């Protein structure tokens, strides 16, 4: 049925089941339906014909999801804005997007925004004032109408784009029903969509972790231990950070069944370690730009895949879409050859809000990713040494950053001086790589730093 119908179905079938939980704050499918219905009814009464996007500001409060649903149920696309987004950027969105309203799941800090701000208590008053009211079914966003706009430039993701992505994920990733889904990515990062919607349409439970938790491993693991998470969606880096914890394995999350990765490169070793620690789980690696609705390719990372590849492939393209590897010139690269990845089909966004990259191919929307890659027998390899670096002795983790800078988290070793560990690693690397490919500069860290979205913090590494 409809995306929204698929969700409300659970409000009827399992009304008391938790739809979302953040620390002590929880909301059941019934509460989600009531409050989002209340919000939507209010939005419609306040804005009779306006259908401008609506900003939803906060971090991990349940009201984030409630607001998302209220906006779309009233025919307005929501624009998620996490607290970690820089104030001037938030302001630029306030002017760029054309939004006239902002709903807050906390205390709005970014002062003076050219938009009507509906704070936390003002938000509670509307859930109360419109309690029991339901929105006009015809107001719900549909077809090629915007559902959400996530900034990267505001990427317009339609109802049809989301549906195309959500059905593929639930079906191909073999998600059940009633499973607990981890949410690590802030909502301002579309990776979050890979868990939010497949969970809501399958009656799962979203277990959100937050910034403060991540900054305190004891807190993070305490939460994970009680989560009973079954479907883990995060960036490779966040999982790698969790793997540094020796107790992060099956015994901690006995019911883990599906790891879903996207956002950056998933190291072969990381995937191998996950497999060793969670023998009952299936690991899925995926790829896609924000402009193609979260992800378009996917592949089950098996022992086989780990063995025949060094850098892991990013998968097979969902069939209602297609990938084209383009050499410099509208000429398609022969299979196996490198070129720019181009995506075409229903997952492709309708374009940047306002305002090169979007085009039309064979009558369908297409997007030039600006990403290099190549395909072999339908298998996509994404290309933006690290694999060989990670495999070296004394290296427990590493990332290569082109300025080439090798950043490595050293494991136990016996070297008294840094330059001696560096020479040893280089000597080892020279065994599998020509000398000119070995990074000149090496830097050591206790751990690879991540941005608030969970990706490798390149900027920070360069600054250091």
């Amino acid at each position: 049925a409809k995306l929204l119908e698929q969700i409300e179905k659970w409000a009827a079938e399992t009304p008391d089941q938790t739809a979302f939980v953040w620390r002590d704050a929880k909301i059941t499918y019934k509460q989600l339906k009531e409050d989002s219905d209340a919000l939507a009814h209010w939005i419609s009464s306040e804005y009779p014909d306006d259908r401008s996007p609506i900003m939803v500001y906060g971090h991990m409060q349940p009201e984030m999801i409630i607001n998302f649903l209220g906006c779309v149920k009233a025919g307005h696309a929501y624009i998620p804005v996490d607290l970690s987004i820089p104030a001037d950027r938030v302001q630029r969105i306030a002017e760029n997007s054309g939004a006239k309203l902002l709903l807050s799941a906390t205390a709005v800090t970014v002062t003076d925004l050219p938009v009507r701000i509906v704070s936390e208590d003002n938000l509670k008053d509307i859930f109360f004032t419109h309690k029991g009211n339901t929105p006009n079914p015809e107001h719900a966003v549909k077809g090629d109408e915007n559902f959400y706009i996530i900034y990267t430039k505001g990427v317009q993701i339609t109802y049809n784009c989301l549906v195309s992505f959500t059905k593929w994920a639930v079906e191909d990733f073999n998600l059940q029903t009633g499973q607990v889904f981890l949410n690590q990515a802030p909502f301002s990062f579309d990776l979050s969509v890979m868990d939010i919607y497949p969970s809501l349409v399958t009656g799962g439970t979203l277990w959100a972790i937050d910034k403060d938790m991540i900054a305190r491993p004891k807190d993070l693991f305490a939460s994970l231990e009680q989560s009973d998470i079954q479907v883990w969606t995060s960036t490779p880096s966040f999982a790698e950070m969790c793997l540094m914890e020796a107790s992060f394995s099956e015994s901690m999350l006995p019911n883990m069944k599906t790891f879903l990765f996207c956002g950056e490169v998933l190291p072969n070793e990381v995937a191998r370690k996950l497999i060793e620690r969670f023998p009952k789980a299936t690991i899925m690696n995926t790829y896609g730009p924000t402009e193609a609705t979260v992800a378009v390719t996917g592949i089950h990372v098996t022992e086989e895949v780990l063995d025949q590849y060094k850098s892991l492939p990013v998968g097979y393209c969902k069939s209602d879409c297609r990938l084209l590897i383009m050499k410099e010139d509208g000429t398609i690269a022969p299979d196996g050859e490198k070129g720019e990845i181009v995506i075409v089909g229903p997952s492709v966004s309708v374009g940047y809000l306002g305002s090169k990259a979007f085009t039309m191919i064979d009558g369908e929307r297409a997007y030039k990713t600006g990403d290099a890659g190549y395909v072999e027998n339908g298998l996509l390899f994404y290309n933006g040494i690290e694999h060989h670096l990670r495999a070296c002795s004394y290296v427990e983790g590493a990332v290569i950053v082109p300025i080439l800078l090798a950043v490595v988290v050293p494991g136990e070793h016996s070297f008294e001086k840094e330059f001696k560990l560096t020479s040893a690693i280089k000597k080892e690397l020279n065994e599998r790589l020509p000398n000119y490919m070995i990074p000149r500069k090496f830097m050591y860290q206790s751990s690879i730093p991540m941005t608030p979205n969970g990706k490798v913090d390149r900027k920070k590494l360069l600054s250091e």
